[PDB]
RNA sequence: UCAGCUCGUGUUGUGAAAUGUUGGGUUAAGUCCCGCAACGAGCGCAACCCUUAUCCUUUGUUGCCAGCGGUCCGGCCGGGAA
């Protein structure tokens, strides 16, 4: 695709984690050791995100929900920005336990938040009692830092792609419990048992991160394209 | 009058069960915040009730007497609404 792997290497995807931290899963994806280093394999990197890329184009072509799962200090940011410019939805902040599996009970949160979000755009904050209005902006503030990527998702997505997949293992978990596809990038401390479609790079660099996040941008935003309800556009 | 006792869904365990409800703080309080495979909810806590402590408005008799006028010196009388 666009990526290839010079780009990578300037960003720093091939660098992971010491070796006394591997998952001895991601040896056929490591390719040697430096400084105590683990490095990863990029000549196995690119031809697997080409095909991730691919698939999340076919499930954006058939008009599908894409769910950007990543809650590290450095990818949260970048992936509410590449959610928010590719027009699919996010979870940048602590997962819940059970927003997959547990739906039928998070959606009672999601309407919560949008019944105070049209309050706050009414004013009935002012009219209660002061003490009262700051409760509710509050609770508004935590349902928006909670569930504010997924407000209009309207149920379960359709793809999962998640940034450091040993950090986001419950959301993994729920969607293999739930049969729903996983691309994740994965570094060499992680175990890719769950993941569907393993990309394997570093996941900590927000450099790595940011292009990963902008070529799964790309590719969902021409899927989209390719249908846009309509025929082909 | 102790701050406790539970449920739904989810998740863990072959199972009895567990989690939530534990942890760091804090409170009279399972009180509240933060964290967190839990997300929510109910009965309890608190508040809503009565009374007491301050002020304002209205009303002023059988209750009151500051300014007045008398007076048998008793708000006793005419009055006054302070
Ligand atoms: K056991
Ligand atoms: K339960
Ligand atoms: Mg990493
Ligand atoms: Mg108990
Ligand atoms: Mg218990
Ligand atoms: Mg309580
Ligand atoms: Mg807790």
């Amino acid at each position: 695709a666009t990526v290839s792997m010079r780009d990578m290497l300037k960003a720093g995807v091939h660098f992971g984690h010491q070796t006394r931290y591997w998952n001895p899963k991601m040896k056929p994806f490591i390719f040697g050791a430096r400084n105590k280093v683990h490095i990863i394999n990029l000549e196995k990197t690119v031809p697997m995100f080409n095909e991730a890329l691919a698939e999340l184009n076919k499930i954006a072509s058939r008009k599908g929900k894409i769910l950007f799962v990543g809650t590290k200090r450095a990818a949260s940011e970048a992936v509410k920005d590449a959610a928010l410019s590719c027009d699919q939805f996010f979870v940048n902040h602590r997962w819940l336990g059970g927003m997959l599996t547990n739906w039928k009970t998070v959606r009672q949160s999601i309407k919560r938040l949008k019944d105070l979000e049209t309050q706050s755009q009414d004013g009935t904050f002012d009219k209660l009692t002061k003490k009262e209005a700051l409760m509710r902006t509050r609770e508004l503030e935590k349902l928006e830092n909670s569930l504010g990527g997924i407000k209009d998702m309207g149920g379960l997505p359709d793809a999962l792609f998640v940034i450091d997949a040993d950090h986001e293992h419950i959301a993994i978990k729920e969607a293999n419990n739930l049969g729903i596809p996983v691309f994740a990038i994965v570094d060499t401390n992680s175990d890719p048992d769950g993941v569907d479609f393993v990309i394997p790079g570093n996941d900590d660099a927000i450099r790595a991160v940011t292009l990963y996040l902008g070529a799964v941008a790309a590719t969902v935003r021409e899927g989209r394209s390719q249908l846009a309800s309509q025929a082909e556009e």
